[PDB]
């Protein structure tokens, strides 16, 4: 059965799409705001050097703010999380905001040489940008592995900002109050995306991929968890708290 988009489905599909589109600069302009990049020579790939200069680390961290407040600006957009309690939606934002940013970032993401692409040679972000911002390939190899896998799904708009919507309005994050009806919201969300694979998207693909993109929330949990093991080490750093946020210091702290 391939039941037709209702018109609740359609509406939520447009907000979601006019929501992304509000807080997603596709071409990256802001940039140039923040700190800038700097890479220092580190062909060796030196944890003692990294982590003495993390010479990255001013610059991602203020693209990773700058993306906090998007996707904070992108939530507060999806229907139904207003009806929430603003302590459950503090406590759904500060659990899924490293994982939407992994998420938003698939759009910057290209095969061609397995890089963030935001502009010219200073705004292309390589796994080496990433090590010497204080990460190890323990995150590294999954995040590319990751990006690649989402990549191949070629998701349309619409899936996927329903992905990254069903991201952050999980009844499953330690600490949610109302569990019950952060499942009925996004329940909502997975029978409209469930629905438009269903009738929108061509094979091959009509169906399986559902399954794929549930996994890949799963995967996503995975990645959380490692990032925030190496935030930790990074915290560790003399100094490293000046090379963040106040908003990402409360985020991942
Ligand atoms: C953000 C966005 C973009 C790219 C994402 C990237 C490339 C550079 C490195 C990132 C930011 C990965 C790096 C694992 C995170 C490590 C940094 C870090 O622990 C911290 N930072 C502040 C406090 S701790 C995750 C997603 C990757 C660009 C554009 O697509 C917008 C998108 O939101």
């Amino acid at each position: 059965l391939r039941p037709k988009l209702s018109e609740e489905q359609q509406r939520i599909i447009a907000i979601l799409l006019d929501a992304h589109h509000k807080t997603y600069d596709p071409t990256y302009s802001d940039f140039c705001q923040f700190r800038p990049p700097v890479r220092v020579n580190d062909g060796g790939g030196s944890v003692t050097l990294e982590l003495s200069q993390l010479s990255m680390l001013p610059h991602l961290a203020d693209l990773v703010s700058y993306s906090i407040q998007k996707v904070i600006g992108f939530a507060k957009m999806i229907p139904g999380f207003r009806d929430l309690t603003s302590e459950d939606q503090i406590v759904l934002l500060k659990s899924s905001a490293i994982e939407v940013i992994m998420l938003r970032s698939n759009e910057s993401f290209t095969m061609d040489d397995m890089s963030w692409t935001c502009g010219n040679q200073d705004y292309k972000y390589r796994v080496s940008d990433v090590t010497k911002a204080g990460h190890s390939l323990e995150l590294i190899e999954p995040l590319i592995k990751f990006q690649v896998g989402l990549k191949k799904l070629n998701l349309h708009e619409e899936e996927h900002v329903l992905l990254m919507a069903i991201c952050i309005v999980s009844p499953d994050r330690p600490g949610v109050q109302d569990a019950a009806l952060i499942e009925a919201i996004q329940d909502r969300l997975s029978n409209t995306l469930q629905t438009y694979i269903r009738c929108r998207h061509p094979p091959p693909g009509s169906h399986l991929l559902y399954a794929k993109m549930i996994q890949k929330l799963a995967d996503l949990r995975s990645l959380n968890e490692e990032h925030s093991k190496q935030y930790r080490c990074l915290s560790f750093q003399p100094e490293c708290s000046m090379k963040l946020t106040p908003l990402v210091l409360e985020v991942f702290g």
